[PDB]
């Protein structure tokens, strides 16, 4: 019987069913097949709730394992009872980097939200900084950013010179100064940018659309996750990645529950195999998101140049080489997952504020 995989299409399913999907198809002779979304949970509640689950693991945002173990949507793991250890023996739970933001998570890789340009028709002066992105006198032009409060309102705060930690025990010191006060001069920071008529905003919803809409020239700079960017770049679209305020953040996979591979164990034993150490190390030789496991890192790293055409040198592009984490925020899913709903409120009163106030 077959295994529902819901992922987020384009460059990065490719990635998931080259790296790992297909080898762990044909290695257990479960057939995994690929349905595309674009974040959250509105669809699988709607499934559950209509007693009609046809998915069964999803790619999801980290606020979102948070969110669907509490909704009872998800399962509960037993870790290093249900994932494989390292080829060295060490268990998952001391492979995989850091701890999970729920028992319902499982990691894959981890990405970047951060923002490009066209090197090509930016012109002569070229953007350095998340200030950059929200100057519309140094660079006039439509930006695209993303259509969720998330991601932008941190990098609003940084671009108002509020200071991130990047990574540290607690999370990024940002979130504390998410606040009221700071929620609100975020949301006034990307109201102004969207209201310039030397600015304006397009709001992306799918990974693709920022490259796209950078190749055709329809903003001058999109925000988007850098790995959409980065397969751009390898078709020879001429964007430049620019990872000032770039917030680090972490995917994982999630086991629905009553789905129709759930109770004969069917999609657990395509979720093992998937997330195992040669798995999450061979999506990464298709895509610049890197792996979730010590050990499948050590094997890209040694593996160099591990881009599938055995010339490109993954690392430097990586969410976590050195050199792009300069000035990184670093994701805080707990926050979101509190409070996405009363921030969403406010978010999405301000986008309907600027139709209100336009004029044709």
């Amino acid at each position: 019987g077959a295994v529902t995989v819901v992922s987020w299409g384009g460059a990065y399913t490719e990635s998931q069913k080259l790296g790992y999907g297909d080898p762990t198809a044909a290695k257990l002779g479960i057939p995994v097949n690929w349905v595309d979304y674009t974040g959250g949970l509105s669809e699988i509640k709607a499934q559950k709730e209509a007693g009609a689950i046809t998915w069964d693991i999803m790619d999801v945002y980290a606020k979102d394992t948070i969110i669907g173990c509490d909704e009872g949507i998800f399962h509960e793991f037993d870790f290093d009872k249900d994932f494989l250890p390292a080829p060295d023996g060490t268990p998952a739970s001391q492979d995989f980097f850091t701890s999970m933001p729920s028992k319902c998570a499982v990691g894959n890789i981890l990405y970047s939200w951060n923002f490009a340009y066209n090197d090509a028709k930016i012109g002569d002066k070229k953007p350095k900084s998340i200030k950059d992105f929200f100057n519309t006198k140094k660079f006039p032009g439509k930006r695209a950013i993303y259509k969720g409060a998330m991601s932008n309102l941190e990098i609003a705060l940084v671009a108002d010179g509020v200071k991130a930690s990047g990574a540290q025990a607690g999370g990024d010191l940002l979130y504390r100064k998410m606040e009221g006060a700071g929620i609100d001069r975020a949301l006034a920071k990307i109201k102004k940018l969207c209201t310039d008529p030397n600015g304006g905003c397009v709001f992306w919803n799918a990974g693709a659309q920022p490259p796209e809409l950078l190749a055709n020239g329809e903003v001058v700079m999109a925000t988007g996750w850098n790995g959409r960017f980065f397969n751009a770049q390898m078709e020879g679209t001429p964007l430049v990645q620019v990872w000032d305020a770039q917030i680090l953040d972490y995917e994982y996979f999630a086991l629905v529950k009553d789905g129709p591979g759930y109770a004969d164990g069917s999609a657990m034993k395509v979720l093992a195999e998937m997330t195992s150490t040669e798995g999450l190390a061979g999506s990464a030789k298709y895509i610049a998101y890197a792996p979730w496991r010590k050990s499948s890192i050590a094997i890209m790293e040694a593996g160099e140049p591990w881009f599938k055409d055995g010339k490109t040198n993954m690392v430097p592009h990586m969410p976590t080489a050195p050199s792009n984490l300069k000035s990184h925020i670093l994701m805080n899913p707990d926050y979101w997952a509190d409070n996405q709903d009363e921030i969403n409120e406010k978010w999405e009163a301000m986008k309907a504020g600027l139709h209100h106030h336009h004029h044709h």
